[PDB]
């Protein structure tokens, strides 16, 4: 329609979300927890 500069920030946010999952995975025990890494 006109303006829409959201994809720029959305692309970065997507990468940040992956970090949160990885962080949570390490908190539960990481490799020595039982479940695989969130990648």
């Amino acid at each position: 329609h006109g303006e829409g500069t959201f994809t720029s920030d959305l692309s970065k946010q997507m990468e940040e979300e992956a970090v949160r999952l990885f962080i949570e995975w390490l908190k539960n025990g990481g490799p020595s927890s039982g479940a695989p890494p969130p990648s």
